[PDB]
């Protein structure tokens, strides 16, 4: 009966619907290249759907003590993000033909961001929580710098239609991702200013927008076509 459950139920529903819709459209398409984008992009909200469900049912939540209090931390989010954020990057990476080393570096950075974020989430010394938060956000910025400067340049060599689709997704990604560290900062994991219920709502709106929103834009485009 935690108050944030209503948002966990809506994120479950939205992610589940989104998965089904993408699966249905995906299995209908025969183009090889398009099927690859569909397979990657249907997996993302799939993973998110299972995690939101678990949390809705009481899993992935633990009490961490810091600030002289017992604080409720949803660690199931990091298990979701660990695998969905690199898959989203792969989507963007395939669109622009990015180099294999570039992708290895991104995913690597991404592993670090999610890994330090979680360590930071679980840290019992208040001050140190933000030390882990800082590194994680530093890793995040590296990724955004690459997608904005690096990937946009590679996109330049693709047809206009492919480059156009990437810019939209690149913008969607940049705007949504940069909002996660601030939410963590002022929410349950950080300053404890925004309450967990509201925080769950914020992450749900970002999550769904970043997965199903991102998906709808990518999968409805001509750009995934070989
Ligand atoms: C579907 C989920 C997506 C697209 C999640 C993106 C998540 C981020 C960009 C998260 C970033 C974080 C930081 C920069 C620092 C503190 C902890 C995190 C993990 C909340």
């Amino acid at each position: 009966g935690r108050p944030e459950w209503i948002w966990l139920a809506l994120g479950t529903a939205l992610m589940g619907l989104g998965t089904l819709y993408f699966l249905v459209k995906g299995m209908g398409v025969s183009d090889p290249d398009a099927k690859k984008f569909y397979a990657i992009t249907t997996l993302v909200p799939a993973i998110a759907f299972t995690m939101y469900l678990s949390m809705l049912l009481g899993y992935g939540l633990t009490m961490v003590p810091f600030g002289g209090e017992q604080n409720p931390i949803y660690w199931a989010r990091y298990a979701d993000w660990l695998f969905t954020t690199p898959l989203l990057a792969l989507d963007l990476a395939l669109l622009v033909d990015a180099d294999q080393g570039t992708i290895l570096a991104l995913v690597g950075a991404d592993g670090i961001m999610i890994g330090t974020g979680l360590v930071g989430a679980l840290t019992k010394v208040y001050s140190y929580r933000f030390v882990w938060w800082a590194i994680s956000t530093a890793a995040m910025l590296y990724i955004l710098y690459v997608l904005f400067f690096g990937f946009t340049s590679k996109a330049e060599s693709m047809r206009p239609e492919v480059a156009s689709t990437f810019k939209v997704l690149r913008n969607v990604t940049v705007v949504l991702w940069s909002a996660y560290p601030v939410v963590w900062l002022i929410g349950s994991e950080g300053a404890g200013i925004v309450p967990l219920n509201i925080e769950t709502l914020l992450f749900m709106v970002l999550d769904v927008s970043a997965k199903v929103g991102f998906g709808l834009i990518l999968l409805r485009s001509r750009a995934i076509f070989g």
